[PDB]
C-alpha cells in the first residue's frame, strides 16, 4: 500500500493554465476528474487559489524543478506525487503536450483522471481496462466510467 492522505477533505489549486485551453475549461475538466474519484470514496475535493492546497496543479515543460523532467512533445504526459507534505500529492502536466478537452492532442480530463489517481496513492495497473494502466487512449469523455480495478483500488486506500 501506497501513501495515503489522512484525511478526507483534500484542496487543490490549479497552479497555472496551459495556454492550450481556456481557462474554464481547465477548471472543468479538473473538477470532473477529481469528482471521478469522490464518487466512489468519502474524499471531497475543494479548489482554493492559495494557502494550503493539498494537490497543486501545474503545467510545465522539461526540466521544471524536481526530479522528474518532461520530454518535449509525446512520450511522458504527465505524472504525481503520492500524499504527503509539499509537492506530495502534486499534478504536473506537460506543457509540450497539446491539452484538449476531446479526442485531438492529449485528453485533459482523462490524463487528470490517472494523475489524480496517482496523487491519492494509486500505483499503475496491469489492467488494460483501468484508468490507472500506463498508457494514454482517448475514450468517449461523456461515457467513460472508472474501471472496477481501479474502483478496487481506491476504496483499498480510502474507506
Ligand atoms: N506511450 C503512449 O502511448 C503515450 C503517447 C505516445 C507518444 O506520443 O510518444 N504516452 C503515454 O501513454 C505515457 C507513457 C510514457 C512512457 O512510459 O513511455 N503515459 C503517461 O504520461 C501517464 C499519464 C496517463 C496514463 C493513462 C491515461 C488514460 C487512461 C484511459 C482509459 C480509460 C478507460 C479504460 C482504460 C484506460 C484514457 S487516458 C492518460 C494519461
Ligand atoms: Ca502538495
Ligand atoms: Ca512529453
Ligand atoms: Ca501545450
Ligand atoms: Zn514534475
Ligand atoms: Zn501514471
Amino acid at each position: 500500500m501506497g501513501p495515503v492522505w489522512r484525511k478526507h477533505y483534500i484542496t487543490y489549486r490549479i497552479n497555472n493554465y496551459t495556454p492550450d485551453m481556456n481557462r474554464e475549461d481547465v477548471d472543468y475538466a479538473i473538477r470532473k476528474a477529481f469528482q471521478v474519484w469522490s464518487n466512489v470514496t468519502p474524499l471531497k475535493f475543494s479548489k482554493i487559489n492559495t494557502g494550503m492546497a493539498d494537490i497543486l496543479v501545474v503545467f510545465a515543460r522539461g526540466a521544471h524543478g524536481d526530479d522528474h523532467a518532461f520530454d518535449g512533445k509525446g512520450g511522458i504526459l504527465a505524472h504525481a506525487f503520492g500524499p504527503g507534505s509539499g509537492i506530495g500529492g502534486d499534478a504536473h502536466f506537460d506543457e509540450d503536450e497539446f491539452w484538449t478537452t476531446h479526442s485531438g492532442g492529449t485528453n485533459l480530463f482523462l490524463t487528470a483522471v490517472h494523475e489524480i489517481g496517482h496523487s491519492l496513492g494509486l500505483g499503475h495497473s496491469s489492467d488494460p481496462k483501468a484508468v490507472m494502466f500506463p498508457t494514454y487512449k482517448y475514450v468517449d469523455i461523456n461515457t467513460f466510467r472508472l474501471s472496477a480495478d481501479d474502483i478496487r483500488g481506491i476504496q483499498s486506500l480510502y474507506g
